[PDB]
């Protein structure tokens, strides 16, 4: 039936760029749009774990993913003075790295910026897109891309349609100048229920911080960027340690992310011409650290049963769901789990560890199909 061709992306994180490389190369025309004036490379180190680390190599971004990986050769855990408490010592590697080699990757799909969809429309044919400048746009299919707080499936699906668990807990991460001269060297401060961090390993000049903490019934409105800072400083106030120095750093930090540990449900990630691809239909939260495997597997399965559907978008997008379904619920069932232990050391250790086994294990129990 009808050849399905020009795509819409929204937004350029993970999911974003691996579902255009995976259309493109797979024969359509997507064309991604971010919201941001440019690129957003802040985040910590992400996992690529399983089946995904064969489609790194199928990309031909595996060597490079390897080069980037982290170089972390000591953590070390203090107290509220600085006095050490501890110390120690698949493909780890900075978020940000990962979206610019994907990016990199992605080879002609235009890529724009400072982007903004006031309205999605869905046609008989087409979906008609409108822009808060005015500009109305066609295309075959739109995909949001656009994370956990999805503008699109907001537009698109009804409130029934979807449901967010907030698990009640937040995180940040920014970075700041490596003023303690942290070498390859990820130093941590835990006390109350709360969490702070800094590491400086890929770039000697810079330090990532990450802030952790649970919260409940906040008043603060968390949807601008400097509520969220002005809850940071606040929940952290007094916290002890390097947390006064790092606060007052944060206020010159390009890259600053934060967000809560929030799981999204729905009965179905797709909706007529639409669909939503990674954390925007499917976010396990943090906790299992499964974001970037499920960006990266799903952009495939979703690209390859477009291509195998030949037109029919509606048979296409059912096998989506269908196929990706069960590795998102062992992911979010995976992070309750988690969730009920975060914020004796050999007991809490021992049940990380059979979590993270089990995790590992998913990862690798995903059928890949064969698209090409
Ligand atoms: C800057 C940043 C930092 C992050 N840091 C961490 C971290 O440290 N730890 C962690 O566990 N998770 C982090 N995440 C979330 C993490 O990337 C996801 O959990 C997952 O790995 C990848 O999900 P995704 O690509 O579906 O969405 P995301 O990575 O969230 O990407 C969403 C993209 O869509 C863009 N976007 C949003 N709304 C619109 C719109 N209306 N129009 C166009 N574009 C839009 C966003 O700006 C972003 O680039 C971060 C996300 C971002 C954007």
């Amino acid at each position: 039936m009808p050849i399905i061709n020009k795509i819409l992306v929204i937004g350029a994180g993970i999911a974003g760029p691996a579902v255009c490389y995976w259309l493109r190369r797979f024969g359509f025309s997507p064309i991604l749009v971010e919201r941001c004036a440019n690129l957003r490379k802040g985040g910590h180190a992400v996992d690529i774990r399983g089946v995904a680390i064969d489609l790194a190599k199928s990309m031909g971004i595996y060597k490079k993913i390897c080069n980037m990986r982290t170089q972390v050769e000591l953590g070390r855990y203090v107290d509220a003075e600085g006095n050490i408490l501890h110390e120690e010592k698949d493909i780890e590697i900075l978020r940000g790295d990962l979206v610019q080699i994907l990016i990199d990757a992605m080879g002609d799909v235009p890529c724009h910026f400072n982007q903004w969809v006031e309205s999605i429309k869905q046609r008989d044919n087409d979906v008609e897109v409108q822009f808060k400048d005015g500009r109305t746009e066609l295309y075959d299919l739109v995909i949001g891309a656009d994370g956990l707080h999805s503008t699109t499936r907001r537009m698109v699906f009804d409130k029934d349609e979807y449901k967010l668990t907030n698990l009640g807990a937040y995180f940040s991460a920014f970075s700041i100048p490596n003023y303690l001269n942290l070498n390859h060297t990820d130093v941590q401060f835990e006390a109350n229920q709360k969490l702070i961090s800094m590491a400086s390993d890929k770039n000697p000049k810079i330090a990532i911080t990450g802030f952790c903490f649970r919260a409940q019934n906040v008043l603060n409105n968390l949807r601008d960027e400097n509520e969220q800072r002005r809850f940071l400083r606040d929940t952290f106030q007094d916290f002890g340690w390097e947390t006064s120095k790092i606060l007052e750093l944060m206020s010159d930090s390009n890259d600053f992310y934060f967000d809560s540990f929030t799981q999204v449900k729905m009965k179905s990630w797709t909706k007529g011409r639409v669909a939503l691809v990674g954390d925007a239909g499917y976010c396990a939260s943090p906790f299992p650290g499964q974001g970037s495997n499920q960006a990266l597997v799903g952009a495939y399965i979703f690209a390859g049963e477009l291509k195998q559907a030949e037109g029919n978008y509606h048979r296409a997008f059912n096998r989506y769901n269908e196929l990706l379904q069960p590795f998102v619920e062992a992911n979010q069932k995976f992070g309750v789990l988690v969730n009920e232990s975060f914020l004796s050391k050999e007991v809490a250790e021992e049940r990380s560890n059979k979590i993270m086994q089990e995790i590992k294990i998913v990862s690798n129990m995903i059928s890949l199909p064969n698209y090409e």
